[PDB]
């Protein structure tokens, strides 16, 4: 009906009330509030961890739950992130050994998108990130290609707008999830260098900057 | 001639005075302590920074200057282990990206045996483990397999010593240098599962146990 909710199965949220175009996915377990905005057998809804608004098909209502405790965003210091890194890169590796296809809104896994990657690792240690590549850069610190170190995030796109997103590893290389038409169809490790392959190549040409993770995201109110 | 020297180029280091069987891989700039014991036209040297002992070709006598600042090992709280087991997977990351191969007492890369890429992960952020699998084991704190997290090592041999190593990145998978008769011939991973295809169903029944990094070696009185 109307409040937060958690999730019982992971559930697909839509950009549009025609639900035609996968905006993200929602983990089971996570909280959403659901709007009284109806249109189309779907509903208006946000996610609680990260703020993200999509619609919801009325037929997933038996996957929601309400929820008895509230989500509370956990705090996290600089320190505490640097010490989970190891694990958020291990988390895409994990991603990486498993069959996989890029999704696009893909999130849960094992298909994602490069936004959908980040998020997902971080989350699996319980760290916050905005859903998008261009709200990600936002929310990171910038630093200049040359500060980048392990779990740092590189961010590629046009002079206006991030739209790629990639966890940097070591000496020039990163792991992504890259799309059919210029990238792998998946998961894969890429160098931010003219010295690469081809797909790299294409990437390292779209470089915008980059940016360190020195928060969780704490929700708006509300 | 006798004491504690830098060296200017990578320097193999073997088993006997023969020089048949690489032992390690000295990379530049690490410190090595030279003994009067000449034999076979090499000597008997052992390594500062783990104490590992070996004999060097006398030929690479011009690849040695005199140390004027004596090695003397940081010190790293578990908490500072933490913060860089980021880079010491990404380390590892980076080496499978390159082309390589097993190497018998591979230290110095791009060629790697299993407990030589340990070493050299955990030493590109400064963190010194002993040069041997066994050693490995006897230097870490032993866990186990339950409690593996990303950047513990896994042991696996006989039921009386050590004999190969890996890094644990998460899901029951983990990173090594593996042989060209039971392996993959260089870097890879594989997963400590029934479930796993044939080389890690046959590292898996060789698996001991697990250890973790809890402090960086201190060279003994000396
Ligand atoms: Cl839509
Ligand atoms: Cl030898
Ligand atoms: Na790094
Ligand atoms: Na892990």
């Amino acid at each position: 009906k109307l409040g937060e909710y958690q999730c019982l199965a992971d559930l697909n949220l839509f950009d549009s009330p025609e639900c035609t175009r996968l905006a993200t996915q929602s983990a089971s377990g996570r909280h959403l509030w659901v709007t009284s905005n109806h249109q189309n057998l779907a509903v208006e809804v946000y996610l609680c961890e990260d703020d993200y608004p999509g619609w919801l098909s009325l037929s997933d209502f038996d996957s929601l739950q309400p929820a008895t405790v509230p989500y509370q965003a956990a705090t996290f210091s600089e320190s505490e992130i640097k010490k989970l890194l190891a694990e958020v890169i291990a988390f895409t590796q994990k991603a990486m050994q498993q069959s996989n296809y890029y999704l696009w809104g893909g999130t849960v896994g094992p298909n994602y998108d490069c936004s959908g990657l980040m998020q997902a690792a971080f989350a699996s240690v319980g760290i916050w990130l905005p859903r998008d590549a261009y709200q990600q850069e936002g929310f990171t610190q910038p630093i200049t290609i040359a500060e980048l170190v392990a779990g740092d995030l590189v961010f590629f796109g046009t002079s206006q707008k991030a739209t790629h997103v990639g966890l940097y590893l070591a000496d020039g290389y990163y792991i992504h999830s890259s799309g059919k038409d210029q990238g792998r169809d998946g998961i894969g490790i890429d160098i931010l260098s003219e010295q690469g392959d081809a797909v790299s190549l294409s990437y390292y040409q779209q470089l915008r900057g980059a940016g360190r993770v020195f928060k969780s995201y704490e929700p708006q109110r509300r």
